């Protein structure tokens, strides 16, 4: 394989025909101003250290990421990529004043962004030959903030297909977007094929090596859209240069199972069927009703593993530039322990005398697979706590694997090993 950058001569002609979804605005377009406000803004996030590798895991094995990262965005909303669920620093849409200061800038740099998102959206439409669509595509409520200092890294990746070189990251697709929304990166460097100094976005086609990819040359300020269904028709990759490189990359979140107000609410659908006068450990039921069941235990794993393990995992790194989601945490958690006593409850009624066994089977098949499914994430969780590079990482990096009790923990109804209950149940279901 190979590929093309501005110094081949059929560079310009393969992006106008196979990529005329691929925008690049070169830093002349944007305001000096601008430039000048974001490039400060990344610095003090980057002194304030707001920045982190994340653990992720990606098939299989547990990674930390060669990019440091913050989550900027709307309000109670995340961004799930690579198993892991990224909670937003808040940014003024309708805290230290520095940190506020910088989500601040990159809520205008948004604005903007999206701006020149819409107006690119336009004129496709006007080159390919609703309104609605354009400016929903175009709706960013989150910013992934990205960045890599080369220098540090002891050995780099090559490009495997085409000869591009070092990566800073893998060839990829942006994952859980809106479909074909758009994304928009400005890009901040510190300042035969490609130039090894000077950082690059890569584009592909999925699928296919053979097609040469292209390797775009990314200076101090640039801005890159991908614009419709680029993003999924194609993968990127970024090239790494030999100075540390910023990147602001704007996304329209999928977030329909992913904001706070979202989970709350689911929350409170499952304790519909508690009885609510008086908050204490004597949990009882309205009903036993097999789908009601059903739904009460799904709801239990949902808050567990989507939203305080994925929270926990990343080591409270939050409280640092925001204490915004420390609360609702705290209150996510209550619910989920309130749910606990929920699955007692239920587990209580299944050993009651007096319960018709076709009854008791009945709630048995409700419940049982997400009772499974929480011994196994669990077991699942309780394992990338250790892994090796949780183990490798130093003391002060490392994952807390959070809601955790002890057999003796008489404070908890239920054990956090449910192997037995899950083989009991199991067995009951299996009499005659
Ligand atoms: O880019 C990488 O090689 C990488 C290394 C460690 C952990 C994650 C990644 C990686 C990504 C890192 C950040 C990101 O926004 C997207 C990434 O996508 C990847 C996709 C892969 O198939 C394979 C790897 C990645
Ligand atoms: O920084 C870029 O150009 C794209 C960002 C990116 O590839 C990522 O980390 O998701
Ligand atoms: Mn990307």
């Amino acid at each position: 394989g190979s590929h093309m950058t501005p110094k081949d001569d059929e560079f310009y002609q393969q992006w106008q025909l196979k990529y005329p979804k691929l925008i690049l605005r070169e830093a002349s377009s944007v305001s000096e101003e601008l430039h000048k406000e974001v490039q400060e803004a990344f610095l003090t996030l980057h002194k304030h250290g707001c920045l982190f590798r994340d653990l992720v895991r990606i098939q299989g094995k547990d990674l930390l990421t060669p990019v440091s990262r913050i989550l900027i965005g709307n309000p109670g909303c995340t961004y799930k990529y690579l198993n892991t669920r990224l909670f937003t620093v808040p940014w003024p849409v309708k805290t230290e004043a520095e940190i506020a200061a910088a989500c601040e800038t990159f809520l205008k740099l948004n604005d903007y962004l999206q701006i020149e998102t819409i107006q690119a959206l336009e004129e496709l439409a006007a080159k390919e030959k609703d309104e609605v669509d354009i400016k929903s595509r175009a709706a960013y409520n989150v910013t992934l903030l990205n960045f890599m200092d080369p220098q540090k890294m002891p050995y780099l990746k090559e490009e495997p297909y085409f000869g591009m070189g070092k990566m800073a990251v893998s060839w990829h697709h942006d994952e859980n977007l809106v479909d074909r929304s758009a994304v928009a990166v400005y890009s901040y460097s510190c300042e035969e094929g490609r130039d090894p100094d000077i950082w690059h976005v890569g584009f592909k086609i999925s699928w296919d090596i053979e097609t040469p990819g292209l390797a775009i040359p990314l200076h101090q300020g640039d801005c890159y859209f991908m614009l419709d269904d680029l993003n999924a028709t194609h993968q990127h990759c970024v090239l790494a240069g030999s100075q540390p490189r910023f990147s602001s990359t704007h996304r329209v979140a999928e977030c329909s199972t992913g904001t706070l107000d979202y989970i709350l609410q689911r929350c409170q659908l499952a304790l519909q069927n508690v009885c609510d006068d008086v908050d204490n450990d004597d949990v009882s039921l309205k009903s036993f009703e097999p789908a009601v069941l059903k739904q009460g235990e799904e709801i239990h794993n949902e808050v567990e593993f989507e939203w305080l393990r994925q929270f926990w995992f990343q080591g409270n790194r939050y409280r640092k530039c925001t204490d915004w989601w420390c609360q609702p945490m705290a209150q996510l958690e209550a619910l989920w322990k309130k749910m606990e006593g929920v699955t007692n409850a239920v587990l209580h009624e299944v050993k009651r005398e007096g319960l018709p066994v076709e009854q008791r089977n009945e709630i048995l098949t409700a419940i049982l697979a997400s009772l499974t499914a929480r011994q196994n994430l669990r077991r699942e969780w309780h394992a990338r706590c250790q892994s090796r590079i949780a183990r490798t990482l130093p003391a002060d990096q490392k994952p807390e694997c959070r809601p955790y009790w002890e057999k003796d923990d008489a404070s908890m109804p239920l054990p956090f090993d449910l192997t037995d209950i899950v083989s009991e149940l199991r067995g009951q279901l299996l009499e005659a």
